[PDB]
């Protein structure tokens, strides 16, 4: 009954549900019960206009955020009209009959259906349109061209193939709702007029000259007073029994104040100080109670490259592995439960607390990026004009950093300004969810802006950042988690990726409990989709096990011997059952039928990825792709690839909306677990090395700089030649600018690919945010801007003086405009990286890595000065 559901939830999370029942922490048990209200709200929203609302939960419309088509995309249409093919399965014989329509690009799905019924009858509202080849439906009254598949077809010059289906055929297959409620369902802070003191008792599980406890009171990475240390003791005896006194009074403690601890080592050789373990504690609990009495905290291992003695950004709470350094502490008891004051009380205290050159200086401060330095004079300038700031709402992040958070008088006044602040755009509100803004009223404002202005499309686009910033929340139950869970439980496409973003981090013990509890409530209310997720989990476990054996046990063996083990392991019954008949985690609309074993190989690229091939079992698979090819890789942190691919997509939208048709290729990529994941294979593509080692002769100098252009001319003879050179130029321009801005390394000719039609794209983003310079080669082949002689020959249509042709001038102008369009949206890009700073991605571990984008974008120069910097970089590559 519930034991069946709990066993299936346990298999999905990879953690038994009875482990959550064993947790005595009241915050954990209150979260498990209180989050069920979000589940019941999502389940009721799903049945509002049942079964149409249920069908749109399982098969939501995959649309762009705006119906507006840029003038250059409207020109791809024939007088504002599109040609679409509508298919029908007639039965008997199950014949495929097509009916070709020419309709207005903005026709709603029912107008398309009516026109297909008209064309078919030439020889009422009971039908739906489905994309041929995949489980994607057009159930909503959006203009046809707003659906991503139709929008993609217009831009890619392809013909839409849709399938006409009976409404009953789909609705009858929707399972009934199975959400069932689980069985597990004062003094004021401001009247204490003393300074804060905390007792450090003793440590256990700590076996070096001396050891000490370093402590500090922080609010979002910023110290609220000076750090205070215990006395140094010789390692063997870590008993301190010492009260530490802080220079901060209890009423001046902000709501998100934390105690940040560390056990540090001292070595006398200049005294060498090293942190051995760290732990942070929220000074107020989830019920707003100031902590008091004895407490024990199990500490965490120091993350690589900490560089400081404390870890104030790190996760809050005790290490679940109790067999780690354990610090015992004691807080004061003020003869009653102390609580943070009510909003009305804070509002009463805020009231009791109280040129044109200046209006332009406030506007300039407002447009600076999240990493730009804000001086002490500027902080005083911003806070003194805090009332004029409400009229430039985009300055709220700069103003929040000007507040003295260790002063309840300034904070009470900031709460009044936050309460009446005008709503801001989601890309600006997302910055207020990073580690710099722990205050719940600031965070609450930010989430309300997201609920008001975020479409389901933009929510999906920014899901990686929103799931990562959950780690920064002080408590399990918060406004952000409730917003994401409700969205995941009301749109199954969002729920699918939301599941995988949490599941893929369950190995990280700093988030295991938060994400595991969040996963339990999602699995309990996602419905029958849990059965599909379990099949995805089990197929991925079989591949992770297979690739682990290959990388550890049979690593050195030859390709033939590796393939013999692969084929033998894949032909096993348990393996075949697990790897066939499940949905693609890259896109759950793609069904993965039978494995085409003969087409599966171990690739010769770094970490030896697996090239897998499945039949697409859709009745109309021929109209999309007969076979789904996916790369499964063990060894890379594919979250860097996910972050880069998201940025490329956003950069492409910036360019497209500005009339700059720089065709990019952000193929799918999904992190499945610890350095494991899936990569979408782009069909009909070849690396530059493969093109060069086809026109190259055995024994002769390989990697010649004229093969690329020759191969493209043989593939595009005639009028289609001009289109291929143009597509190559635009795509190469976009990828030169993108790889430059982001500092993408390993730009060898096996990581740069080309399609038959001329489209160039990059792969493998295991290196970003640096100039990784080759150990050998020519000066022009080792500069940050990567543009080869091979590309210049294609761009100039074969000319020998390629840097002098008119086609190279047109390619240069493309690069200049593409560079400036991204520099205008720099704040967004800096913020998307900054939100990921605590993920543990090998190439993004500090603000110095993000500072690389501030240099390539030349944010500390003027618009004209940045363009000349970019021109000098382009010129260095030739
Ligand atoms: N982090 C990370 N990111 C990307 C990759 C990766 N990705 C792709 N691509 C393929 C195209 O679609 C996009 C993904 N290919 C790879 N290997 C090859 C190219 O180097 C080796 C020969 N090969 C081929 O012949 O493919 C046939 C044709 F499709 F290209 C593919 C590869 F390692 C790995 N790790």
């Amino acid at each position: 009954e519930e034991k069946i559901l709990n066993r299936e939830i346990g298999f999905a999370i990879g953690m038994p549900v009875c482990e959550f029942d064993m947790v005595k922490d009241p915050e954990v048990q209150d979260f498990r019960r209180n989050i069920l209200n979000v589940c019941k709200e999502a389940v009721d929203l799903r049945d509002l206009n049942s079964p149409h609302s249920r069908a749109m939960y399982v098969y939501p419309p995959n649309v762009e955020s705006s119906p507006e088509l840029p003038k250059h995309i409207y020109n791809k249409l024939d007088k504002g009209q599109i040609i679409v093919v509508i298919w029908v399965i007639v039965s008997p014989n199950n014949d495929k009959q097509k009916y070709t329509l020419k309709i207005n690009h903005d026709c709603v799905p029912e107008q398309v259906i009516a026109e297909a019924i008209r064309k078919k009858t030439r020889s009422q509202g009971k039908y739906i349109l489905k994309v041929c080849g995949c489980d994607e439906y057009f159930l909503e009254k959006y203009p046809l061209s707003q659906y991503k598949y139709i929008r993609s077809c217009i831009m890619l010059g392809r013909m839409p193939n849709l399938m006409l289906m009976a409404k009953e055929s789909l609705y009858s297959q929707l399972p009934m709702d199975c959400f069932t409620m689980p069985s597990y369902s004062t003094k004021s802070l401001w009247v204490i007029n003393s300074a804060l003191r905390i007792k450090i008792l003793c440590a256990t599980y700590v076996n070096i000259d001396k050891i000490y406890v370093r402590t500090g009171i922080y609010h979002g990475g910023e110290p609220l007073c000076d750090n205070v240390n215990t006395q140094r003791v010789p390692c063997s005896n870590p008993r301190w029994n010492e009260w530490l006194n802080y220079d901060i009074y209890i009423p001046d403690l902000p709501r998100a104040a934390r105690l940040c601890l560390s056990i540090c080592s001292v070595k006398g050789r200049k005294e060498e100080h090293c942190p051995l373990a760290w732990g942070n504690i929220n000074l107020f609990d989830y019920t707003d109670t100031l902590v008091s009495g004895k407490m024990a905290l199990n500490l965490w291992p120091v993350p690589h490259g900490l560089e400081d003695l404390l870890n104030p950004i790190g996760v809050t709470g005790s290490n679940p592995n109790k067999e780690t350094p354990c610090l015992e502490l004691e807080f004061d008891w003020f003869s009653s439960v102390v609580k943070f004051p009510d909003m009305s009380v804070i509002e009463e205290h805020a009231n009791w607390s109280v040129r044109e050159n200046d209006k332009e200086q406030l506007k300039a401060i407002s447009t600076r990026d999240p990493l730009s330095e804000i001086t002490e004079q500027e902080k005083d300038f911003l806070w003194s004009h805090r009332h004029y700031c409400v009229t430039i709402p985009e300055i709220l992040p700069k103003l929040l950093l000007s507040v003295k958070w260790n002063s309840r008088d300034e904070v009470a006044q900031m709460y009044c300004l936050v309460k009446d602040w005008p709503p801001i755009k989601p890309e600006q509100a997302m910055e207020l969810l990073d580690c710099n803004y722990p205050d719940p009223m600031v965070r609450g404002f930010a989430v309300r802006c997201l609920e008001k202005y975020l479409t389901d499309d933009k929510l999906s686009q920014y899901l990686i950042q929103l799931v990562q910033v959950l780690k920064y929340e002080q408590y399990l139950d918060n406004l952000l988690v409730r917003f994401l869970l409700k969205k995941a439980l009301t749109n199954q496409r969002i729920g699918h990726f939301f599941f995988w973003h949490l599941k893929s981090e369950m190995h990280n013990k700093t988030v295991s409990q938060r994400f595991g509890l969040l996963l339990e409530s999602y699995c309990r209310a996602c419905g029958m989709y849990l059965k599909h997720l379990n099949r995805q989990v089990e197929a991925m476990e079989k591949l992770i096990n297979l690739t682990d054996i290959l990388k550890q046990e049979k690593k050195d063996e030859t390709q033939k011997v590796q393939m013999k083990f692969l084929v033998e392991q894949m032909r096993r019954p348990d393996f075949m059952d697990a790897l066939q008949g499940f949905l693609s985690p890259l896109n759950p609309a793609h069904q993965l039928g039978n494995l085409r074993l003969e087409e599966c190989r171990i690739m010769s690229s770094a970490k030896r990825p697996l090239w897998l091939n499945w039949e697409n079992p859709d009745i109309m698979s021929e109209l999309l792709f007969q076979n789904n090819e996916i790369i499964f890789k063990n060894g890379d942190d594919l979250r860097q690839d996910m972050l880069t691919l998201q940025i490329i997509r956003i950069m492409e939208n910036i360019w497209q909306n500005q009339g700059l048709d720089l065709r990019m290729l952000p193929y799918g990529c999904l992190s499945i677990g610890d350095c494991v994941g899936l990569i979408e294979v782009v069909r009909n593509s070849h690396t530059i090395m493969q093109i060069q080692c086809k026109g190259g002769l055995k024994g002769a100098l390989q990697f010649n700089s004229h093969t690329l252009h020759q191969w493209l001319k043989d593939k595009n003879k005639g009028e289609i030649y001009d289109a291929a050179i143009d597509l190559f130029t635009r795509s190469c321009a976009g990828y030169c600018v993108a790889t430059f801005i982001l500092g993408i390394g390993d730009r060898h000719n096996s990581n740069i690919m080309v399609k038959d039609d001329g489209q160039l794209f990059h792969i493998d983003f295991g290196h970003f945010l640096d100039h990784k310079k080759k150990k050998f080669g020519y000066k022009r082949e080792r500069v940050p801007f990567v543009l080869t002689q091979d590309f210049l020959i294609v761009i100039s249509k074969g000319a020998q003086e390629c840097t002098k042709t008119r086609e190279f001038e047109r390619f240069q102008e493309m690069c200049y405009k593409a560079y400036l369009a991204i520099r205008q949206h720099a704040n967004l890009f800096i913020n998307l990286f900054s939100m990921m700073l605590g993920s543990g991605m090998p190439e993004l571990q500090s603000f110095d890595d993000i500072a690389y984008i501030r240099k390539t974008l030349a944010l500390d120069k003027t618009e004209q000065e940045a363009l000349e910097y970019f021109m000098k970089q382009m010129n260095d590559a030739h």
